[PDB]
């Protein structure tokens, strides 16, 4: 219900969590109006408000806890999104870039513009029926034109998901529900890594990880490209190409679906255990030998259509999943690819 900002901005406490005790109607910098909750975590709550010092505009509000850990990841995630604004002055490269952030009582705070439905909450609305062809096709076309940026930049975003990407509008017609705009922005960047900065080992969420990552051989740039091989292929048939939750089952699949591991990869690894004279080791007739074998076929297999547009996404798709980083395609390769010749004029602006 309705409070006044300069009262509500300095009426203040914690909970035992070091959670900022709020709700409906309370204020923030005499300017953010609290009107609803969006999202919440180990990490704080996010709350939608109205922006009162930009027309009520609706913003995204990221309120941290007063808990030291996730007070210097905000303070990092901070860093990263002011070096992205500044490469991006104008903001052409798709990226939720922040509006604002403070430090209100030891909670750090990020606000930015407010979008809609991420790509996996569209999907599961839509009963995990997937997105037609075409939306694939801008999707991934804006994917690559984003993290493009990114990566020229020497940055590496390492957590790509259908998650963290947004609909700038996710208004839908029935035609299955079928979003009437498909432009899309890249979130989340908590984790993003520049090309001088310590990499952390273990990067991505599984469905989304690469190979590389897996088996521990450094990783950069193409690690985001795996995982938008993933996302477009997620997108296409609405599950996710990589069941697993486990390292060798996961590499094994890897090899039903993609062919080969390049040898000087397993040569190279520190987790010999997966392998026997350069062979994953996996029991085909096993509980689950038995369902990879029947579930897991060769990418192009997963092809709805035969089209030539069909063709094209499943080859930018093999392109994208290649074993090796250095042989897989960069989003400058990928934005040249055929596959983007089927982009409306409108789309390709
Ligand atoms: C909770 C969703 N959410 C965020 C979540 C985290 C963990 O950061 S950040 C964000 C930005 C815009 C938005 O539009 C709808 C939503 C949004
Ligand atoms: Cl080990």
């Amino acid at each position: 219900s309705m409070q006044s900002s300069k009262r509500s901005s300095r009426s203040v406490e914690d909970d035992k969590e070091g959670h900022l005790v709020c709700r409906i109607g309370d204020w923030l910098q005499e300017r953010y109006e609290i009107v609803g909750n969006l999202g919440e975590g180990t990490f704080g709550k996010v709350v939608e408000c109205l922006d009162h010092a930009r027309g009520k505009s609706q913003v995204a509000l990221k309120i941290i806890r007063n808990v030291g850990k996730y007070r210097e990841a905000a303070r990092l995630e901070i860093n990263v999104l002011k070096k992205i604004k500044e490469k991006d002055k104008e903001n052409k490269f798709l990226c939720v870039l922040m509006s604002d952030w403070f430090n209100f009582h030891g909670h750090m705070c990020i606000a930015f513009e407010l979008l809609g439905k991420n790509t996996f909450e569209f999907l599961k609305e839509n009963n995990f029926q997937p997105y037609p062809l075409p939306h694939v096709r801008h999707m991934a076309y804006q994917l690559c034109h984003a993290l493009r940026f990114l990566h020229e930049n020497q940055l590496t975003h390492t957590d790509l998901k259908p998650e963290n990407i947004l609909f700038v509008n996710s208004e839908f017609e029935t035609l299955e529900k079928s979003v009437k705009n498909t432009s899309i922005r890249v979130a989340d960047f908590g984790s993003a890594t520049f090309d001088h900065e310590h990499h952390t080992t273990i990067v991505a969420t599984r469905h989304y990880r690469p190979p590389e990552v897996i088996l521990e051989l450094g990783w950069a740039q193409p690690c985001d490209v795996w995982s938008i091989g993933c996302i477009l292929f997620e997108y296409y048939r609405g599950f996710t190409l990589f069941q697993t939750h486990e390292n060798r089952e996961h590499l094994v699949m890897m090899e039903k679906i993609l062919g080969p591991i390049p040898s000087h990869m397993i040569h190279r690894t520190r987790k010999q255990k997966y392998f026997y004279k350069g062979g994953l080791v996996w029991d085909e007739n096993s509980s689950d030998g038995r369902y990879v074998k029947e579930n897991c076929k060769p990418l192009k297999s997963y092809m709805l259509q035969d089209s030539l547009e069909h063709v094209q996404l499943f080859d930018l798709m093999r392109r994208m999943l290649e074993f090796d980083p250095a042989q897989r395609i960069t989003l400058a390769e990928a934005l040249l690819h055929p596959f983007f010749a089927g982009l409306t004029p409108e789309e390709r602006s």
